[PDB]
């Protein structure tokens, strides 16, 4: 039996060609050129 934090990136929360890196109980988005915001939502 194990405890797993889970992959919070499996829902693809990073938008607009952004890249998702899983973290602990969270994720970070690496945004492409021309996009910003926590989910790369902002032009
Ligand atoms: C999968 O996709 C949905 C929308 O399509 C996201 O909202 C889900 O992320 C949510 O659920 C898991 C939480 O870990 C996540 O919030 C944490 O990670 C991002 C940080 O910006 C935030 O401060 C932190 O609480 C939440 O956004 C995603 O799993
Ligand atoms: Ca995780
Ligand atoms: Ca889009």
């Amino acid at each position: 039996m194990d405890i797993v934090d889970g992959d919070q990136c499996e829902s693809n929360p990073c938008l607009n060609g952004g890249s998702c890196k899983d973290d602990i109980n969270s994720y970070e988005c690496w945004c492409p050129f021309g996009f910003e915001g926590k989910n790369c939502e902002l032009l």
